[PDB]
């Protein structure tokens, strides 16, 4: 599933046109990335969290020429899966339906 | 930011009303729940990708008890965030406002 087919899929359910299912989508997307660029997070319940995490410096190989070389640090972006939506993955809840 | 604060956002960015920006968010976050339940991967361009991994047989500490067991192959959710989303998270590239 990419991005059209998520949009047609929540046009259907939303009972919306497309046109605002893609607002929807871009726009929960793009205040997501908003927050975590603050470093603010998201949390979603039943989904799982959003959050900026900050890379220490550290060392790497450089694979294009053998050389290793340090990095110095940096912030990332990352999800944690909520324990609903961890549940139902593994199979240990049921998906309701 | 929660659910209902990222409801509210989306609300104002969507014009459109709340019950409205509820539907979106819950039935994105289930559609995608969904399809990773069934193995498959969600990709969102200028987002992540959401895909279900498993988990092979491992072992583990058992903290409260301090007995060491052996953990049954598992599958998890997970997301890796796309490119554009690392970028800015880092401060490579530049939120468009
Ligand atoms: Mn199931
Ligand atoms: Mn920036």
């Amino acid at each position: 599933m990419n991005k059209a087919e998520l949009i047609d899929v929540l046009t259907q359910k939303l009972g919306s046109d497309r046109r605002q299912a893609t607002a929807a989508v871009e726009n929960v997307v793009d205040t997501i990335v908003r927050a975590v660029h603050k470093g603010d997070s998201v949390t979603i319940t039943g989904f799982g969290v959003f959050e900026q995490r900050r890379r220490a410096a550290r060392v790497a190989r450089n694979p294009r020429t053998g050389e290793t070389v340090k990095v110095k640090p940096t912030s990332v972006p990352a999800f944690r899966p909520g324990a609903q939506f961890k549940a139902v993955v593994s199979g240990a809840q049921r998906l309701p339906a």
